[PDB]
C-alpha cells in the first residue's frame, strides 16, 4: 500500500534560504539540531539524484535515506527513508515529496507529502501515531529561524 498525507508549514524564512538548508546543507546541519547524529556520509552518487546517505548515529546505528529528485529551480526535493533505525518493520520505506512556496512578507511554506510504502494493505495504528511527516523539516526550519547565518 502506499498511505499519502500532505503536511504544511509557514516559516519566516525566505524560500531559497529555506530551501539551501533542507538540500544543500542538510547533511552539515541535521547532526547539529539532533545531536545523537553524529554524521551524514554519501556512500553513492555525487549529491544529485540517485544518491545514497548513511546517517550515523549512537549503541552505534545507522539510517539510510536516498535523494530521489530536485529541482533547485521549482524549490523542490524528494527523498526516501530506505532503511535502518526509525523505520517501522512494516514499511518498506518513506517518501518525502517537499516543494518550498513564497508566502506573504517574504516568508516561505513548506509544502511536504509524505508517502508511506507499506509491505501490507493497512497503515498501523503504530505508524500512524507517529513526527514522521514534518519532524525533520521542523528541526531544520528552526535552525535556520534561529540561526540565519549559519
Amino acid at each position: 500500500g502506499i498511505f499519502a498525507f500532505e503536511n504544511e508549514q509557514s516559516s519566516t524564512v525566505a524560500p531559497a534560504k529555506l530551501y539551501k538548508a533542507l538540500t544543500k546543507d542538510s547533511d552539515e546541519i541535521v547532526p547539529k539540531v539532533i545531536e545523537p547524529i553524529q554524521s551524514v556520509e554519501i556512500v553513492e552518487g555525487n549529491g544529485g539524484p540517485g544518491t545514497i546517505k548513511k546517517i550515523i548515529a549512537i549503541h552505534t546505528s545507522f539510517v539510510l535515506h536516498k535523494l530521489d529528485a530536485i529541482d533547485e529551480a521549482n524549490l523542490t526535493y524528494n527523498y526516501s527513508i530506505i532503511g535502518g533505525e526509525g523505520l517501522d518493520e512494516s514499511l518498506e520505506k518513506i517518501s518525502y515529496e517537499s516543494k518550498i512556496l513564497p508566502g506573504p512578507d517574504g516568508g516561505s511554506i513548506g509544502k511536504i507529502n509524505v508517502k508511506f510504502h507499506t509491505k501490507g494493505d493497512v497503515l498501523s495504528e503504530t505508524v500512524r501515531d507517529q513526527f514522521k511527516g514534518l519532524g525533520l523539516f521542523k528541526a531544520i526550519e528552526g535552525y535556520v529561524l534561529a540561526h540565519p547565518d549559519y
